[PDB]
C-alpha cells in the first residue's frame, strides 16, 4: 500500500454511516487539524469487530479530550453498517454509534492502507494513527481474530501529542 | 514496501546476535520454529526511549517463556556496538545483562525485509512483529520513533494469538 510512516496518510472519500444513523460522505482530509484513529475491521455481524467497535464508541469522549476523531471502516455496504446499527444490542446488534463507519466496497481504502487480505478481499485488522497535519504516526495490523485495545490506542495517541509538543513548551 | 505479510512466513533472517551469555551467536528466525516470536526492532543503540524497551522485554522474559514464546530484539549497529551496551551498567547509562538476544543488522537487508527502514537516516522504525510456532506473520506493529512499546500489550496479544490458535484450524 501507500500508508508509510512519516509521510502523509492516504486521503479518502467514502460514504459512512454518522452518529446520527444518516449517510455522508466524508474524507480523511475533513479531519486536517485534529488526531484521527483510522480502524479496518473485516465484516459486519461477526463476533470479535463488535466488541472494539463498542469499545471505541463508548470511550469516544476520551479521544474528545485528546482533540482525536476515531472512524472505523470496512469493506462491508454502508446500509449493511446501519443495518446492524439498528439490529438491539440485546440481540447481537451494534446499537447507537458515536463514531463514523466507513465503507469501503471497492476495496481500494483497504489497498491504499496495505490492509487487504488479497484472497478474500476484506480487510485485516488495521489501526493507523494519523496526526493533526495528515501525517502518519502509527501502524497496526492484526490478523482477523485478534481484536485490538482501547487503552493501548489512547497510550499511543497520548504520547504522540506530548512527544509533538516537547521542544515548544515554555523554558522556564 | 517489505515482504512482510499477515498470514505468510515471516522473512526469514540469518545474523549475528550477542545472547543472553554475553556472546556473539549466528541465529535465524528459522531456529525459533515451535515457539511464538516477538522480533522487535529499534533505531540504533546508546539511545534514550530503546533502552527502556530493551530492558522491559528483557527483564519480562520470563512471562514470555511461560507462553513459549522468544523475544528477539534487533538494530542496525554492528554486533560490537551491541556487546558494548551491554557490557556497560545499567546504572551507568547501559542495557547490563540481558536475557534476550539482540541480533545486528548491519546490512539494513533484515529491517528492508520487514518494511521498517526509514529512508535516508539508515535506522529502523520501533517495528514489532509477532510470528506464530509455524514462522506465520501474525502481527505488524509500527511506531514512529518518538513513542515506545508497551510489554503489557506484547503480552496480550500473544496471548490472544494463542488463545484463538486453539479453535478451528485447518489440521485438526
Ligand atoms: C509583544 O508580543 C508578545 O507579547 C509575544 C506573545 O504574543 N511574546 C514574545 O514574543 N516573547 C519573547 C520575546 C519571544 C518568545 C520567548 C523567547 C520564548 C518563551 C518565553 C521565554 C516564555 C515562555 C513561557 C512563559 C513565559 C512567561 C509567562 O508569564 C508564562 O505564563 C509562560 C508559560 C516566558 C518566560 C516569557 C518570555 C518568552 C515568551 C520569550 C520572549
Ligand atoms: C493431507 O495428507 C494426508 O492426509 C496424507 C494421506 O493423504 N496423510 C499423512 O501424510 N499422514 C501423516 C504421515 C500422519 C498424520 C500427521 C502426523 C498429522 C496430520 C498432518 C500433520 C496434517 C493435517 C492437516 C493437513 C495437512 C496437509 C494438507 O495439505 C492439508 O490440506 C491439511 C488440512 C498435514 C500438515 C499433513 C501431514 C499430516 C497428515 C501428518 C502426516
Amino acid at each position: 500500500g501507500n500508508a508509510k510512516i512519516g509521510h502523509p496518510a492516504p486521503n479518502f472519500k467514502a460514504t459512512a454511516v454518522m452518529p446520527d444513523g444518516q449517510f455522508k460522505d466524508i474524507s480523511l482530509s475533513d479531519y486536517k487539524g485534529k488526531y484521527v484513529v483510522f480502524f479496518f475491521y473485516p465484516l459486519d455481524f461477526t463476533f470479535v469487530s463488535p466488541t472494539e467497535i463498542i469499545a471505541f464508541s463508548d470511550r469516544a469522549e476520551e479521544f474528545k479530550k485528546l482533540n482525536c476523531q476515531v472512524i472505523g471502516a470496512s469493506v462491508d455496504s454502508h446500509f449493511s453498517h446501519l443495518a446492524w446499527v439498528n439490529t438491539p444490542k440485546k440481540q447481537g446488534g451494534l446499537g447507537p454509534m458515536n463514531i463514523p463507519l466507513v465503507s469501503d466496497p471497492k476495496r481500494t481504502i483497504a489497498q491504499d492502507y496495505g490492509v487487504l487480505k488479497a484472497d478474500e478481499g476484506i480487510s485485516f485488522r488495521g489501526l493507523f494513527i494519523i496526526d493533526d497535519k495528515g501525517i502518519l504516526r502509527q501502524i497496526t495490523v492484526n490478523d482477523l481474530p485478534v481484536g485490538r485495545s482501547v487503552d493501548e490506542t489512547l497510550r499511543l495517541v497520548q504520547a504522540f501529542q506530548f512527544t509533538d509538543k516537547h521542544g515548544e513548551v515554555c523554558p522556564a
